[PDB]
């Protein structure tokens, strides 16, 4: 209904909170509790065990099956400070 908006501001500090967070397609997902369930066993994730949480979202992201769980990992969409402070004419 609404889009939720996070800044690097957001990023940094909530890490120092114990979430480890990362953004990938114009989303911020959470990797602290990716990593969690790519710890357990019969999840979609444990297959991506071996592979580093913030490569194997992009894994998940790809794969039609485990894109599903990446909706829960989603906590929102990022928007950069500069993106929307500024003007772009028509160059690009």
């Amino acid at each position: 209904e609404k889009v939720t908006l996070v800044r690097i501001a957001d990023l940094e500090n909530h890490n120092n909170d114990g979430g480890f967070w990362t953004v990938i397609d114009g989303k911020v997902y959470d990797i602290k509790d990716f990593q969690t369930q790519s710890l357990t066993e019969n999840s979609i994730l444990a297959q991506f065990a071996g592979e580093d949480p913030v490569v194997a979202l992009e894994a998940a992201l790809q794969f039609e099956d485990t894109r599903e769980s990446m909706h829960a990992f989603c906590v929102g969409q990022y928007l950069e400070p500069d993106q929307e402070g500024v003007t772009i004419p028509d160059l690009g």
